[PDB]
């Protein structure tokens, strides 16, 4: 996260860290006792499922905490439509090897329904342990960063991405995506944040409006972050989890 601030422990208790061979690579969001949502691009086919872990209940990734829990994955289910970088369907369901116990520091985030509207300009928050500027890692002990960002419609976002664009790049915000950030940049999600939550306030609650997906260099002007809309996958997520692991 660039241009944000450190959260305090427990503030975003659905935020998880996903590591591959022990290195944090992506964020995710806890959505039940055994399932996390992240981005499909975080799980390329050539990676080995047994080399992933998910750390929940963490605030400072480098610090020991008795509240944090680390799990491996039983299943990685990318959306079938995810074809390649920039594609629709950049979302994955991850089933933890074993269920966790919710606590003060580990709690799921509510998912929106298929037609949930989050209006333009709503101030949501993106969180993560990603880079704090392009090519600059968050410094140890790596406290979770948070950043308040207004939602930017995909239409506005597509117009902004066209400004001074490289013609060979599609930079196309799809129908299943929304943006959030600032036309003048400076504040955005970066590499290492992808897969993580865009948490939006609604009626006193928080919903997972988006999953951090892609963008150009974080904090560049006219290049707000692009997020996969959870509402676009509400039906699929509910069908998949209900068939695979119904709540008894
Ligand atoms: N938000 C941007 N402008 N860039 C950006 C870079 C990487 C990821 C995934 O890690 C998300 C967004």
């Amino acid at each position: 996260i660039t241009g944000g601030s450190s959260a305090v422990a427990g503030q975003w208790p659905w935020q998880v860290s996903i590591t591959y061979e022990g290195v944090h690579v992506c964020g995710g969001s806890l959505v039940s006792e055994q399932w996390v949502l992240s981005a499909a691009h975080c799980f390329p086919s050539e990676h080995h499922k047994e080399a992933y872990e998910v750390k929940l209940g963490a605030h400072q990734l480098d610090s020991y905490s008795e509240d944090a829990k680390v799990s491996t994955l039983k299943d990685i289910i990318p959306h079938p439509s995810y074809l390649q970088e920039g594609s629709q369907g950049d979302i994955a369901l991850l089933q933890l090897s074993r269920p966790i116990t919710f606590s003060r520091y580990i709690r799921p985030i509510s998912l929106p329904a298929a037609q949930a509207s989050f209006p333009n300009g709503l101030h949501c928050t993106v969180t993560g342990w990603g880079h704090v500027a392009p090519s600059v890692s968050l410094l140890t002990p790596k406290p979770l960063q948070q950043l308040e960002v207004p939602l930017i419609s995909r239409e506005t976002c597509n117009s902004l991405y066209n400004i001074d664009a490289k013609p060979e790049e599609p930079h196309f915000v799809q129908e299943d995506m929304v943006c959030a950030g600032y036309v003048e940049g400076g504040k955005d999600a970066c590499q290492g944040d992808s897969g993580g939550p865009l948490s939006c306030p609604v009626e006193g609650l928080w919903y997972l409006t988006g999953i951090v997906s892609w963008g150009d260099a974080c904090g560049a002007r006219n290049r707000p972050g692009v997020y996969t809309l959870a509402s676009s996958y509400a039906s699929w997520i509910q069908s998949k989890v209900t068939e695979l692991q119904p709540r008894v």
